[PDB]
């Protein structure tokens, strides 16, 4: 559910959340890109710090994780003694604020209301807006039908008496999210028939493509980019698939973050293992395909290069994308996969020949020769594209060196009959990584429909997020990849 995040309190205002309306082993997150942690633990409130500069989110004392979901579920479940004393997480501090659900609108006329549900509704679109007519209550609008008035849109009154909400009887509800999760499980039925189905919320993240800086300026003003950011982040909850594979302790030690795994259902599984390893089958990666498809991943570590190679092979991938150094603010990021330059190396079955190196402004070329050992004619030349200037911390200021990027990896990847996936990795594989996946993804759309088609940024980082946790991690990344998009479209 994702209610013990609040996206608009004080500290202070969460201590008195915790000291006078939960009890020991209640916590809720807030932001201040960092967020706290806030537990109250023996009548006292503790604040922890979580910091996420484009990677993942690191908790002062605790882990490093995908998404706060995944960090709030970890400690819930498994102790991972959050300790400082030990600190437990026992009961979420919901929140009743309805800002960042995908259904409500909260300034909006009734007319407006009737026009969006109209042009982009269907049956079951709905929102809830402020009332006009009343200050204080709100309106419940939903489409239903099948303009030949065979559709129609209905409103209904929310009164708020005493922060309570309901609809003019029956029960009354602590906040608008509990009163649209009822009436979407128990619909409700008008006098003559028609039953008020609430079966998504209308869709305004949507735009068509040409119009980009127009909604750039509207995510703008005051920010609305980080209201449509955080109702996206409102979705992470629905992604806590299962990550057994990588929790195996057969598995531990090919994690580089032990708890940023791949999802059961999307990762890479390697065959053709050596049987004498128990477990040869796991890699940290998953499939990412648009519904060109990519593998993200993590950066190498020692003793999983040869894993990464034995992907490369199996995938056909013949591109990768590395955005990362391989050391960053002193710490390693990625270890060195492939050989320096006219070299050769094996990694275990797989054999890699550098066979040249060439430099660009903001990235580096490697054209990568694969073959497996003791088998001439499997052999295939893989691209590696490294880009090398990204900020340590943060997004670039400019899209435009991303952008010629993207491109040429494109470009080479077109240029191969069946090349599989792109492979992308930077540090843990989720940031940077899901942020280049998913301005290429829309860019791809752009390509091939032109400036005159429908992308949705959202909607496609949401998608994307399903296939591999945390993918696209930050607010800038979010900004980033809109003003990505927008200088795409200028350059046609
Ligand atoms: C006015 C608002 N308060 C409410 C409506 N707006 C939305 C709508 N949808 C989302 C998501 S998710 C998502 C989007 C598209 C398809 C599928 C999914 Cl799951 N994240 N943030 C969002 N904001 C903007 C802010």
């Amino acid at each position: 559910s994702r209610r013990w995040f609040h996206p608009n309190i004080t500290g202070v205002e969460a201590e008195n959340l915790l000291l006078t309306r939960g009890v020991d082993g209640s916590f809720l997150a807030r932001p201040s890109g960092d967020f706290t942690l806030s537990v109250r633990r023996n009548g006292a409130v503790t604040h922890i710090k979580i910091q996420n500069t484009g990677d993942y989110y690191d908790l002062y004392g605790g882990e490093k994780f995908a998404t706060l979901a995944e960090l709030v579920q970890y400690y819930m479940e498994h102790h991972g003694q959050l300790k400082e004393d030990v600190i437990e997480l026992k009961y979420p501090l919901n929140c009743a604020d309805p800002t960042s659900e995908r259904w409500f609108h909260g300034h909006l006329s009734g007319k407006e209301a009737e026009k969006l549900l109209t042009e982009k509704g269907k049956h079951g679109s709905f929102l809830v807006r402020e009332s006009q007519s009343h200050p204080g209550d709100f309106v419940l609008s939903v489409r239903t039908g099948d303009n030949d008035g065979k559709s129609k849109v209905t409103h209904v009154m929310i009164r708020c008496q005493e922060l309570k909400y309901d609809v003019g009887g029956g029960e009354r509800f602590d906040s608008l999210t509990d009163l649209v999760e009822h009436y979407k499980k128990n619909p409700m039925v008008e006098t003559l028939g028609t039953v008020l189905q609430l079966k998504q919320p209308l869709n305004t993240t949507r735009i068509n493509a040409a119009e980009i800086e127009s909604r750039v300026r509207e995510l703008s003003k005051l920010q609305g980019f980080w209201e449509e950011f955080e109702t996206l982040q409102q979705q992470e909850c629905k992604l806590l698939y299962s990550r057994k594979e990588g929790q195996r302790q057969e598995n531990k030690n090919k994690n580089r973050y032990k708890n940023i795994l791949p999802f059961d259902h999307t990762r890479v599984v390697l065959h053709d293992g050596d049987p004498n390893e128990p477990v040869s089958d796991y890699i940290n990666a998953n499939i990412i395909m648009p519904e060109k498809s990519y593998i993200a991943t993590q950066g190498c570590l020692q003793n999983t290069v040869n894993d990464f190679w034995r992907m490369v092979f199996q995938e056909n991938s013949r591109v990768i994308v590395m955005t990362t150094k391989e050391v960053e603010r002193g710490k390693s990021k990625c270890v060195k996969y492939w050989p320096d330059e006219y070299a050769l190396k094996e990694y275990g079955v797989m054999r890699v020949r550098n066979v040249k190196e060439s430099a660009a402004h903001d990235y580096t070329l490697r054209e990568l020769k694969l073959s497996k050992v003791g088998q001439g004619n499997t052999e295939r030349t893989v691209w590696q594209y490294h880009f090398r200037t990204w900020p340590d911390h943060g997004v670039p200021s400019d899209p435009g060196g991303v952008l010629d990027f993207l491109e040429e990896v494109h470009h080479k990847q077109e240029s191969i009959m069946d090349a599989g996936p792109v492979v992308v990795h930077c540090s843990a594989g989720i940031g940077r990584t899901g942020t280049f996946i998913v301005i290429d993804i829309l860019i791809d759309i752009i390509r091939e429909k032109g400036v005159d088609c429908d992308i949705d940024v959202p909607k496609t980082i949401q998608m994307v997020r399903s296939q591999r946790s945390g993918m696209v991690q930050t607010e800038a990344q979010y900004r980033f990849i809109y003003m990505a998009v927008q200088h795409y479209i200028e350059t046609l």
